[PDB]
């Protein structure tokens, strides 16, 4: 990799995007890197929670103009580009974004990919692909609305403008917020926490609230009580009602 | 027209429900009126924005009692006057509520059909319609539930208590609220504003937006993508990043 720098603290990965000169724009090479690095994590069973951040002071920027000049609708459509975002939507491991600063354009919409964020009071998240004559186009439209309705989703979408972390935190975007020095040592300890958890059980659950967001309920319900069957099929389960039985502590192994 | 006025100030078009001597009633007749002007200005590319309004104290109440006590299961069903707030539905224009007062029923559902929502201090919305002994039935239902949850919506819906305006905007219903005397003055400056970004993007980015609140996430991004091949088509789109590039404001022109 030569732009990003993946590394291990236990059983949580961490992604860094490496490119600080350019604020870690992310042009396509930038995302395919990101999408090699955490599928690879992905797949390796001893990482039980995927951290991205970004080095410098941004989380990262959209694709620079001059990439983005060089297209057109058929040049787009031949480069389905887009694909290695939906690469990144399907990772089943926990994926945290440690947002340290700016997250505009493919930035915001990496973070959103995510399913928690902790966010530095440096960041600011935002969509100001409007202001160039095009749009965001990679889940940018969709999750945003998901998460905060159409009428608040329309105004930050038409206008660009820029969306303070303490914001995001109140519309449900971001978890939390903490000073920047404080940023990683934070968002390291809840991953750890997390990793301690029963791996298959965090697993299920984010497959089911993927199911949940787009699913009618019912159906929803139909998936969801299949992966509350398949956890009685865990080792993990036993140890898990055990421990409790017991008054200890329970010691997951993800089998 | 004999129940509305439209007008148009730069790239904006008004239309004002024209009625307050029955605080502008949304009776079968003055939607339909709505709706033409509507689509006339939705047809029209000289405007790039759409902003609704009522004259007198009221933004626009429910259709009069009188009117629906001459309805019976039969009569509506041949009536099919939802088809016209479907037409409503589809405007792809943007298109501002700025709620001056009163939104009660039809009223509520006629804010709820528009982008973005500036609302008076003199504000007040809700659905009044189970009170008569029956329910909202354009869309009022539909919308609410979408924007605030079912918890939420059912309070509303089933007591038909009045929401004021704090509290739509708390919610998220509402963008922004003003004091009466600034209500046209601050929508007129947003709409303005919002005339002055790219006509295409905007209206791209609101069809992704719609598909957002129906479709499941992987397929609402299929659909966001496509519209972002499109908009590398337009001049707009050069433009843009042309004037990026040089550091100047970008002149669009909607093509």
């Amino acid at each position: 990799f030569v732009s990003i720098a993946a590394r291990q603290e236990g059983a949580v990965g961490i992604i860094e995007l490496a490119r600080p000169d350019v604020l870690n724009a992310l042009s396509r090479q930038m995302v395919a890197e990101i999408v090699a690095a955490v599928e690879a994590f992905d797949r390796n069973e001893k990482v039980r929670v995927i951290v991205l951040t970004g080095r410098g002071r941004a989380f990262a920027a959209g694709a620079d103009i001059q990439e983005m000049a060089k297209d057109d609708p058929i040049r787009l459509e031949w480069l389905n580009q887009f694909a290695d975002w939906d690469r990144l939507s399907i990772v089943k491991t926990p994926m945290i974004a440690a947002v340290n600063g700016l997250a505009l354009g493919g930035g915001f919409e990496l973070a959103l990919s995510c399913d928690l964020i902790v966010a530095s009071s440096a960041a600011e998240f935002g969509f100001p692909e409007v202001n160039l004559g095009v749009m965001p186009g990679a889940g940018g439209t969709q999750r945003l609305t998901k998460l905060i309705g159409p009428k608040r989703a329309l105004e930050w979408l038409w206008t660009g403008a820029r969306m303070s972390a303490k914001e995001a935190e109140q519309l449900g975007i971001v978890n939390r917020v903490v000073s920047p020095e404080l940023l990683m040592e934070e968002t390291m300890r809840l991953a750890g926490r997390l990793a301690e958890q029963p791996p298959l059980a965090l697993r299920l659950i984010k497959e089911a609230v993927q199911k949940a967001v787009d699913y009618p309920l019912y159906e929803g319900m139909q998936f969801e009580r299949k992966n509350f069957y398949l956890l009685f099929a865990s080792e993990d389960q036993k140890e898990g009602m055990a421990a409790f039985l017991e008054k200890r502590k329970p010691r997951f192994q993800g089998k």
